[PDB]
């Protein structure tokens, strides 16, 4: 039975979502039924068809009432800021993804659960209240059908879990320190002016701006052997896409740096395929632009100094995430 | 008798305004006593010291409370979104300067005369029922004291009206299109997402950006003369300040490039001085940031072709317009 | 009667130049033979694979000793800075499309004529001993088979003369005077360094940066009837790619807004197809990246005020002016 | 006797140079005598003048025939390509600031003391056959009197040994992994072009860019204790100024973030003074422009899992290392 699914922000995430899901010939068992976000149809279709930092959309879009029309499918449009008065019961929408930014809590999210929808996914790390955390292709098989609030964790977590996993089994990581080198988004400014985190408040145009990120830490949630084990933040920069996570450990025997770039040729060809790459050529974060995978692990940048190990990994944070998140709206509809 | 002044909307405008009254040493007969913005007084503070566009303010910023103190002035924090419950009256406010881009019209910002202030002046273009609209140099002498709530006009207009009316006096302007290049703004984005403007729901930082501006238009409200005279459009490119205008007209009888420069160099040493500028080196756009002139006419850029005469002329959107407002300040509670 | 060409500097135009060729399917009947630059074949066979601006080549590259294979085609891979020493002759090359920006008179790009080629495009303006300027779509039929070395003027050139064009047969045009705003190119600097021009001089990334062009006045060379009556200058702003000119003309007679639009539309349906397009959607310059037309007519821009007309056309510098280069080297084959 | 200085090569550093030296007081002995470039006296004055990463220069230039007149400093104005053809001698040069990026090896740098002058700085790291490499506040000790050609080794050096001395001294480095995130600087290129590094021939403003760098190894020449402890690269970002070295590395004994925090800040106090700086408010890259400290650490930045530790240090890639080129003239000259 085909999922019916309902996008609430129809933002880089949410239409990413929807993008990812046509582009790839809706593979998934897949109906998106209706998204919502602040503007009309008209708005929402031009910004389907045209992309900065993805380029044209491959299919057509047009307009019909309330509807955005995508390769011949009419999605209802909606604008609604308050979820518990979306029309989800009426639309017998099985999953909202929840793409705004704003209901990053149970209880928030459960708003969707009340307008009649079954289930809710967070685009985002979720609160301490969510049934789950979820990084596909490393610990969807801890999802129940119970479970009706979950995250699918940050597009850092779904880099940096991939990428250490192999490492843990094979080598084993007693503690790791990660800096992940993040393209700027949304929720930063032009030229400075108000935000809540003093240091997002400076122009993201021309500054390295760190900023905290529990991403590290939030492995430990995919992966309960590193909780505890990791920690990092970030450093926001210019860029408008693409980002890359460089993680030091201490690993818990002697390594090379060709053992450790085996570990992960060996994960991508592998159990990981799909989710992690193995990348051997000279390249730059362009390059990764428009890239599926969750962590794109660079060879060519492994160092290793007797235990201390440094590995980076590349990933799409609009574009790998979203394809992760048809992945996990299709686990949780099957998960027993 | 000092004016005592209050900032609503502690910005990009809100901030360069304090800025420019302390930098300048308090030389208008102004003091700030209150600001009002959603945050707390440790951001207020944080983003007055630093700033990416203008560097480090050279004075002294503090918190104390529920205030900033600026140099030794204390000037209270407040962060209430409803302009009518503001305390104006309680602070014996005689202007408030309207800088959020929220309350542009006389309906709207007519909410802080309730709340016990004796005038208003928008940091933007007003609407169709605001008192006047001034361009400080221009026309000034409009004003009246049973005015209550004026527009300031644009950064464009204050950069345009300068540079027109000169060369309309000796030279006539029959008709005149302009296009203005123009800095990135907080209301543009910086990864394409919902806007009201469909253009400028693109990357701000990637494109350049065709917006409809009312500056050429707006010239006929300050100089009735010129009413239907002047249309035009802006360029929005991926710069953090600095814009400029271009503007192309057709004389009332020929000219060379030698006289359009004379005229306008005439005018910068004399009725329009520290208004318009006139510089003859060859210099870029950022060698205009921090420059407190509405409109910094470029002589190397003339063109004149017969009848046809293509000025261009700089301006820091920011700094400029700021210092007018501290102009139209004192002009405004001059009036008779 | 296949044509044989060389690339003599694989930078920017000269990779788009091949990029264009391939991903059109060769339709026009040229085989490149080689190409010519300061780098291996590793160097070159890489950079045409990944690309900033224009993402990834479509194709396959692959590098066999001192040649590049593209899908299957041997390419001979040269690294001499002096033309005269290539083996154009052995090559039996029949055009040498001179694309480094050094040899641009006639007298220095004979040099590959020396070296054994038959003839010669520059990808640029020419001294005044080139044997033409053509602007494709426009002044082809000029070409000769005597014709050695020609230019194919400037990518600005070559989105102005198809504009003003129709504009001139149906309206008229007294005078005019253009602005471009344009893309930063390779010949600008990151951060302020020694250049010839002081204002190139200074960061690209930072700055709107006036610099002079002759591609106003050079529409003389290609539309005789318009020479000496159009000139501007160009502003370089923050962007890879992708510019926009901007003209300001007085018609002969009095128009519209919907009759300029009316015959640039019949312009880009009829005589000038594929040359020139006709736009009406709220699009921006990143839209308009790897459009291969010369002139991208926006008819939202449109501004008529009496006989004062102002008309806006995109182009992308690289792409549309790399694909004219294909045309006007089988124009000039064909000349007889 | 004042230390008779020229400057080879005007460029970022070459300029920044001299902007310090006038800037600070001519604190050091030290007349800049010449400078030379490829330009002439007028270009090389503007640049002076103007500069968009560190704004107008507060002293005055005037030119006078071949000399450049800085704040009423008679400085000649040399344009010759090879070192030997200088007139070192004749203007009796002490030392010669070499500054082009093109002889940094002492074969190459050595023309100079053909040319007649007595001492080379190399403003980059040296090849191997240099006399010393230098951190000035760290082991300008080693420096004598026949040392005759030397390094300033790199920006990065300069901010890595600092922040890494007192660490060991007081923990011990088993050892360290580095990243760099690192403003662009002018050997890179603004849309993809031939580079010697395939990385570095990617457009700098678009991507994160991976380079190798030197700089954690060159720490083993000016500290003998830590070779062979530190190796790293760098990631270049669309930043026009500013660095940030990211060291992670094991230490000899369990320790806390506050421990390390205090070992840097009785060195800042104390040692280091004036070369490392201890910074604990929520600041931006472009808050440390125009800091003259070699190493502005980061206290807010910390993290420490056991002996795992991550330390950030802000630097100036420009401002710090002119500054440190002043100090290490003078250390040179007065070696015995
Ligand atoms: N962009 C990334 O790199 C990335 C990666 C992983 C996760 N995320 C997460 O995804 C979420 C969305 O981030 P984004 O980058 O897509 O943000 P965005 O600002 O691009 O998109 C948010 C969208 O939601 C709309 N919106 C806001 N409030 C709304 C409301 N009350 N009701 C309906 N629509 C509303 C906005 O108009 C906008 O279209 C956040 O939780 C973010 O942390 C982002
Ligand atoms: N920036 C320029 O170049 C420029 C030039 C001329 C005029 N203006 C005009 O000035 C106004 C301000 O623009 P800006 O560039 O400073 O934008 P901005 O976004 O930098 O500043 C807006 C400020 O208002 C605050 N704010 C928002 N809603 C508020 C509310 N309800 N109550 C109190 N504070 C609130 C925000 O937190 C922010 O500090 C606009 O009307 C704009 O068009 C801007
Ligand atoms: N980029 C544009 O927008 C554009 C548009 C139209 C025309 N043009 C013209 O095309 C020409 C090249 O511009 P570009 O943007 O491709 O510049 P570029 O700097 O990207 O490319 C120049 C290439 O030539 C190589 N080169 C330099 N000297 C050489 C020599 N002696 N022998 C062989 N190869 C050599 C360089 O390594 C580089 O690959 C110029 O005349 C320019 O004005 C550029
Ligand atoms: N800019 C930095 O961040 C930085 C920091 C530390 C070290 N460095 C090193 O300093 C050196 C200079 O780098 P930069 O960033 O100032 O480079 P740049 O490209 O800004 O400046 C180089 C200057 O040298 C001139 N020049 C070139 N060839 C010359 C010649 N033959 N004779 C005289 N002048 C010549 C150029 O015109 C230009 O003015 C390099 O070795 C670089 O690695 C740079
Ligand atoms: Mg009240
Ligand atoms: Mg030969
Ligand atoms: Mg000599």
């Amino acid at each position: 039975m085909t999922i019916r699914v309902v996008i609430n922000g129809y933002g880089r995430i949410g239409r990413n979502i929807l993008r990812a899901h046509y582009e790839n010939g809706k593979k998934h068992d897949i109906e998106i039924v209706a998204i919502n976000d602040l503007g009309d149809p008209k708005t929402n279709a031009h910004l389907t068809r045209f992309d900065t930092a993805h380029g044209k959309f491959p299919g057509t879009v047009t307009v019909d009432g309330d509807y955005m029309v995508v390769n011949g499918d009419k999605i209802r449009v909606l604008a609604n800021r308050n979820p518990a008065e979306l029309p989800w019961g009426e639309l017998g929408v099985d999953v909202v993804l929840e793409c705004t930014g704003f209901f990053t809590s149970k209880e928030k999210a459960g708003a969707h659960l009340k307008g009649g929808a079954k289930k809710v996914i967070i685009s985002a790390p979720g609160g301490k209240d969510v049934d789950a955390t979820i990084v596909f292709g490393v610990n969807q098989n801890v999802l129940k059908a119970e479970h009706t609030v979950i995250s699918n964790a940050s597009c850092t977590t779904n880099c940096l879990a991939p990428l250490v996993k192999p490492l843990h089994d094979k080598l084993g990581v007693e503690t790791g320190l990660m800096t992940t080198v993040h393209a700027y988004t949304n929720d930063q400014v032009l030229t400075d002016v108000y935000h809540e985190d003093l240091r997002r408040a400076r122009s993201a145009t021309m500054s390295m701006i760190p900023t905290k990120t529990g991403a590290a830490a939030a492995v430990g949630l995919v992966l309960p052997e590193l909780n505890g084990k990791l920690d990092g933040f970030a450093i926001r920069v210019p860029t408008i896409n693409v980002s890359l996570v460089d993680l030091s450990f201490v690993a818990k025997r002697d390594t090379t740096v060709e053992e450790v770039n085996s570990i992960l040729q060996a994960a991508a060809e592998g159990e990981l395929k799909d989710i992690l790459t193995y990348n051997t050529e000279p390249l730059v974060s362009i390059d990764f632009n428009h890239n599926p995978a969750s962590s794109n692990f660079d060879a060519t940048l492994t160092k290793v100094s007797g235990k201390l190990v440094k590995v980076s990994s590349w990933y799409d944070n609009e574009w790998g995430f979203s394809n992760r998140m048809l992945d996990t709206t299709v686990a949780l509809m099957s998960a027993k």
